[PDB]
């Protein structure tokens, strides 16, 4: 009858001798029909759940799904995947229920009363992005993931509650071996949901930044870490601390930031390399010894460049081993593309160098090549706390540069052609036509105003054209021979509307676009940092200990491994793990 | 010592601020400009590596004959951060700009910049791309990173004025 | 009712004392010190949030006396205590 004040008083009082079977087919009809308030009372008497939940019920609960849904006919299909492939017809399976039929308020609780509050909370995160994927419709889609919203709601109120309470304690929440999903972890978890708000709170970016320092403990400094990697000996001292000498070794140069910082280094020296090679060891003779160098130094950029695409979810799943998905996903990175921009230009420069036709234009595409290894040092420090949030944020900025460069471009071209049509310069080739129409007046905008090749009144010589009119020789080399004297009270009244709109009235236009948009953008893209740096923190611990230049001895360790033929998870005791859990579930209930 | 003694001058005078901070008009506004040395730095980080991208990339295009290392760093350093205020040496750049066209027994075409630490004579060969690429950093390093740290110090300012 | 973290207890027995203002800023003075004399930081919690209760009522009580006269609350703060 879905009324529940009678349920209740029919159960709290008139000879109260319900026995088992009158409870068990009594949440059958609160599942079956949704109705979930019954279902909290009757789970509030008590039921077996281990004898309610026997499959045939459950079998007889999906049974109940609707018709036409993306569920019934997604079952008689299979009659994320992997879950088609393991759902078939004591809380987990009836939770797991509730969320694949959107029964909201039915998953809200059965989440309510099971263990693994944080883990559960991210794994229905989990499902209803990639269910609201799988979903056809885009009606039911819109409560699908609404209600994964609810979870990530619950699971950073929960965690951060977890997180004051104890931070070692509830740092092992993140990194149990979560023996669900096939040995999955709370973080790999979190990142396969794009749970942007569960890694935007205090407690998982303070236990990122332990696990960047990897058993180095984390409030180290950075100037002794600097101290440290150019004296390993120093590494054994009073300073840096850490939670056999070999292991104590290998906590160092296995630990995140010093892959980093050795990643760094060794890039430094590639770009410092790279300049030596392109500004004085380039000459017209074949490769010496440091431009030689170069060349296996960029082979092994190409072969470190390899390692992250064939050892590459909001997509495809962990280990899909078809390069048609491997692949897909690496030429999807922004950094890929640049990373293989400056790679395959690389390859061109040095083609086109070794080539005894194409000299010069090798060394223009280095040079070029060199610009976009350059720009490859910011996608390395956005990992950095302090300049990594502001790094995502200047390619925010691109839509406001973009603006201001059509703006600018339209009045450089009004201005430009307009000064180049009044005075009419007589060297008018179409180089030097586009120069004084677009560069000359572009220059303008940043204190370079050549008043005496535009303004006749600074120029003398005034007889240079047998043309009729009155004509006068700008100095410039680039000026033209003789510019035209008619109109040259406009041509300098055009250039002060130039400063007005260029210099005044764009530049200052672009800081209130910038300072705008700063103030919205600042918020989520310090939301996606957040959420952006758990990826690149596993991306360098995964990574090997030794960088580019000296990585073929780890490439040459990984395929002599086949030839005689990062997964981040704490180990500890199941006693000591289940004296976890009941930690955790007591704080569920005292925050339920 | 009389080096020292005029960077000691520099010392002693920035223990100026030190001492208005007490003042009720400037005082919280020197405590703020310590708060602004994290955008600073920032700016500092992105033009460095773009005044390296920058500058090696139009220091191996135009190619000087004068290409000592203190002056290799300061063509590859120093002219483009002068740049950024309003120090265009277009004449030691752009070959357009330059006359004396035969100066290098090395082949290829050369010609002469008329600056003192532009190089001997430097290379014609992808001018047009010298004169792209500078358009290129005046547009990332004035327009882009100056007008972007005036957000970021107009941000953090509305932050930390409190 | 500092000295054990006795929020209520403490949050009423200043109310019923003399010396309200160097009581507040005393409690605040006491609860910023034993914090780090603590050696977990769960209760050190309590403890520092206990101590923005008692600069609460310091900030609020007085500016109700320096309103009053910025005289006689002048001497509020320089009195001998
Ligand atoms: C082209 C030139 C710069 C050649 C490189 C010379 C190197 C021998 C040394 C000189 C000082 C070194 C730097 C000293 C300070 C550090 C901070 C370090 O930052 C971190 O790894 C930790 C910050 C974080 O937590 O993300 C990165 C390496 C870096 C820049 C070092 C990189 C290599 C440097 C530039
Ligand atoms: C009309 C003329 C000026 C030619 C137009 C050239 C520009 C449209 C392009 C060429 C080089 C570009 C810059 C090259 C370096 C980058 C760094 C980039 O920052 C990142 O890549 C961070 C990585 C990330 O956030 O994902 C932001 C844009 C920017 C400044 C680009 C701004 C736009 C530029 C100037
Ligand atoms: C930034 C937005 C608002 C648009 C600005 C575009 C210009 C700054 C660009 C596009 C066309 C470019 C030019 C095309 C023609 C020339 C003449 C050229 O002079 C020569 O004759 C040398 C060899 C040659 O290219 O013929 C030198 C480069 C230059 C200025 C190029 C560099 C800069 C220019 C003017
Ligand atoms: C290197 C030169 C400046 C030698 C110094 C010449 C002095 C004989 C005189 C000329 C005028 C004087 C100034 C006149 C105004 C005052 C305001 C005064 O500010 C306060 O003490 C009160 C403000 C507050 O409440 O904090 C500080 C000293 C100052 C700058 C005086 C400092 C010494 C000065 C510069
Ligand atoms: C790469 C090249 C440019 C060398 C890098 C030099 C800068 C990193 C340093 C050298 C001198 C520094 C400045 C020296 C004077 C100070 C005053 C200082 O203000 C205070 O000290 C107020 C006191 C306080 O608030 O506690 C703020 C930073 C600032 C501008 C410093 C800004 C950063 C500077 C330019
Ligand atoms: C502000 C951030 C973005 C980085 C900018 C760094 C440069 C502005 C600094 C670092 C290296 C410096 C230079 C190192 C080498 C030289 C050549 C030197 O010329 C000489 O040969 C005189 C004596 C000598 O040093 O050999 C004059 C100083 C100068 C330009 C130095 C002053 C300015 C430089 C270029
Ligand atoms: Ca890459």
């Amino acid at each position: 009858w879905n009324r529940v004040d009678i349920a209740q008083s029919e159960l709290f009082r008139g000879d109260i001798q319900w026995r088992s079977f009158h409870l068990e087919a009594s949440l059958m009809d609160a599942l079956l029909n949704d109705r979930p308030e019954f279902v909290r009372l009757l789970i509030s008497h008590g039921l077996s759940l281990g004898h309610f939940l026997t499959p045939m019920r459950l079998a007889q609960l999906y049974s109940a799904a609707p018709s036409n849904s993306l569920i019934r006919n997604l079952l008689d299909q299979a009659s994320v995947g992997h879950v088609l492939r393991m759902l078939l017809g004591p809380w987990s399976d009836l939770l797991l229920w509730a969320l694949l039929l959107n029964r909201a308020q039915m998953a809200m609780y059965f989440w309510e009363m099971g263990s693994n509050a944080v883990s559960s909370a991210l794994g229905a995160c989990l499902l209803l992005r990639v269910m609201a994927r799988l979903e056809p419709d885009a009606e039911e889609a819109a409560r699908r993931k609404d209600l994964a919203f609810k979870f990530e709601g619950m699971g950073v109120d929960l965690f951060g509650e977890c997180y004051r309470s104890s931070e070692v304690r509830a740092a092992r929440l993140l990194l149990r071996r979560c023996p669900l999903w096939g040995d999955a972890t709370c973080l790999q978890l979190a990142m396969q949901a794009d749970a942007r708000a569960f890694f935007a709170q205090d407690g998982v970016q303070s236990l990122l930044t332990q696990k960047w320092w990897g058993d180095m403990a984390s409030t180290t400094p950075i100037w002794a870490l600097v101290l440290a990697f150019f004296c390993p000996p120093l590494i054994y001292t009073r300073l840096i601390t850490f939670r056999r000498c070999l292991r104590r070794w290998f906590h160092f140069w296995g630990a995140p930031v010093t892959i980093f910082m050795g990643n760094v280094v060794s890039y430094l020296l590639f770009l410092l390399l790279f300049s030596r090679v392109l500004l004085v060891d380039f000459q017209p003779a074949p490769p010496g010894s440091l431009e030689l160098l170069l060349y296996f130094w960029a082979f092994t950029l190409l072969c470190e460049e390899l390692r992250q695409g064939l050892s590459g979810s909001g997509g495809p799943g962990p280990g899909h081993a078809s390069l048609s998905q491997r692949l897909r996903l690496y030429l999807a990175d922004s950094w890929n593309q640049c990373d293989l921009v400056a790679l395959t230009c690389f390859l061109l420069g040095v083609g086109c160098r070794l080539t005894p036709g194409l000299y010069h234009l090798g060394r223009t595409v280095l040079c070029i090549d060199f610009m976009v290894f350059t720009v490859r040092l910011l996608h390395i420090f956005t990992v950095n706390k302090q300049l990594g949030p502001k790094i995502v944020i200047v390619s925010k900025m691109m839509k406001d540069v973009f603006f201001f460069l059509f703006f600018l471009g339209v009045w450089l071209v009004a201005y430009g052609v307009a000064t180049e049509g009044l005075l009419r310069p007589r060297d008018s080739d179409f180089p030097s036509i586009l120069r004084r129409v677009f560069y000359r007046p572009y220059l303008q905008i940043f204190g370079q105003i050549p008043q005496e090749d535009m303004d006749v009144a600074l120029m003398e010589h005034s007889n240079c054209s047998s043309e009729p009119g009155f004509w006068a020789h700008p100095p410039g080399a680039q000026a033209g021979t003789c510019v035209s004297q008619y109109a040259n009270w406009l041509v300098v009244l055009l250039l002060v509307i130039f400063l007005l709109v260029a210099n005044i009235l764009l530049v200052n236009l672009l800081i209130a676009m910038f300072s705008y948009t700063f103030g919205k953008v600042q918020g989520n893209s310090d939301l996606y940092w957040k959420a952006q740096r758990y990826r690149l923190i596993r991306e360098f611990h995964s990574r090997p200990a030794l960088a580019p230049p000296f990585i073929v001895i780890s490439h040459l360790r990984l395929l002599l491994r086949q030839l005689c033929r990062e997964h981040f998870r704490v180990y500890l005791s199941k006693e000591a793990e289940r004296k976890l859990l009941t930690w955790e579930s007591v704080h569920k209930e005292n925050f339920l």
